């Protein structure tokens, strides 16, 4: 699955949850988020982010670790 990290926070553009192809990223709140189970990993989203938030979950900077789980919680997993 795909990530959405720190950059979001006080941002949330958006422009991420009109280039999904199955509509799995949600209004978190602080940030939006990727559902895990729903994801299928085929990156449109990340050249999309103005700010870079997105990553595939292979690649989240070891800094913003914590925002995979931060992503699972708030897909309620
Ligand atoms: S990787 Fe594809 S399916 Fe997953 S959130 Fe990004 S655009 Fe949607
Ligand atoms: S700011 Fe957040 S709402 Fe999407 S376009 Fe970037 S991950």
């Amino acid at each position: 699955p795909h990530v959405i990290c720190e950059p979001c926070i006080g941002v949330k553009d958006q422009s991420c949850v009109e280039v999904c192809p199955v509509e799995c990223i949600y209004d978190g709140g602080d940030q939006f988020y990727i559902h895990p189970e729903e994801c299928i990993d085929c990156g449109a989203c990340v050249p999309a982010c103005p700010v870079n938030a997105i990553y595939p979950e292979e690649d989240v900077p070891e800094q913003w670790k914590s925002y995979i789980e931060k992503n699972r919680k708030l897909a309620g997993l």
